């Protein structure tokens, strides 16, 4: 099992909806794909499908299908506070299994 | 008619796929929507839905939907040939009439 995220970086200005892109590679083991921006004990949770309530947070596919390998994410009104690197990951049935590389997020001038 | 490209820049990695996002915010003036690496004259044909042979590219949704404004592509296999910035431009029924501000893909070492 691999957890892909093939943007090491994104770009965003105040205000945009960005895309955080991740793909499994396997359907097992068994178990959640949790959004997380930052690592260790203090890292803050961004989405999780098991349960929660994240109204920034949508889901480009539809999690509960069975055979559904997407756990991209749209965040909403992205402001400064959103830098940071946002990692997908794995658990297993919880205790965490893999995690992806991450997807940093950083902020620009508009255009 | 706006042209959206949220994303200034993606940092990607070789061999990743690589997803441009662009949205409109209006159905009229009718014309296509096409997307190019770079400006001016020079500037190279990437996707045009009308018509044409773009194997790398797919769309995220179906653009013959006649309330359809995302107009973003997943280019796939990128390298280093593909760092440039694109532009999502619509034509009026053509010639030019709107352009995106351009999203930057640069490339990144793998983790």
């Amino acid at each position: 099992l691999q957890m892909i995220q093939p943007e090491k970086l994104l770009l965003v200005t105040v205000g945009k909806t960005a895309t955080l892109h991740c793909t499994v590679t396997s359907l097992l083991p068994v178990g959640p794909v949790l959004w997380f921006r930052g690592v260790g004990p203090g890292r803050e949770l961004i989405y999780n499908q098991k349960e929660g309530h994240f109204p920034r947070v949508t889901t480009v596919s539809d999690l509960t299908k069975r055979n559904n390998m997407d756990f991209s994410i749209r965040i909403s009104s992205i402001t400064p506070a959103d830098v940071g690197t946002y990692y997908c990951v794995k658990f297993r049935k919880n205790v965490e299994f893999k995690s992806g590389p991450g997807t940093e997020m950083a902020l620009g001038a508009k255009p």
